[PDB]
């Protein structure tokens, strides 16, 4: 049920490659690691903005209206790496 703010400037064929490579990250999240991410997204224990490519900055959120913040990455790698150091 979570829909997607395009402010990235991207394409559309990378647009859907960087959906696919998340949700595809948050199906292999462990219990804790998905735990980690609602409560990071959330603060409890509907919304993606993905944002301008930016492969120093790590996603965040803003959790009084469920809005998560992530920058389209330029690999699957990085996206994984950056959400999880996020989150924990």
């Amino acid at each position: 049920f979570t829909s997607f703010n395009d402010e990235s400037g991207e394409n559309a064929e990378k647009l859907l490659q960087f959906k696919r490579w998340f949700w595809s990250i948050v199906e292999k999240m462990s219990m804790t690691e998905r735990q980690d991410l609602v409560y990071f997204w959330t603060s409890s224990p509907p919304s993606i903005t993905i944002r301008p490519p930016d492969d120093q900055h790590l996603p965040t959120a803003n959790t009084c209206i469920s809005r998560l913040y992530v920058p389209l990455y330029s690999s699957k790698q990085i996206l994984k790496q950056k959400l999880l150091l996020a989150i924990k």
